[PDB]
């Protein structure tokens, strides 16, 4: 889409939760879905970020639901 900057997606799962702004790529899913969202203020809380990604390069981190 006429190139676009960093885009963060959070990612739902049966018992986890992921935040991740990606550089070029998108959220790959394993057992639940995904939503829009620039950013979030839990990624940074407790991670950094990220580049690795197959397709592209992203940044954020991942972590479990509230437990």
């Amino acid at each position: 889409g006429s190139h676009t900057p960093d885009e963060s997606f959070l990612c739902y799962q049966p018992d986890q939760v992921c935040c991740f702004i990606c550089r070029g790529a998108a959220p790959l899913p394993s057992e639940g879905e995904c939503n829009p969202h620039p950013t979030a203020p839990w990624c940074r809380e407790g991670a950094v970020e990220w580049v690795p990604y197959s397709t592209g390069q992203c940044r954020t981190t991942c972590i479990p639901y509230v437990e």
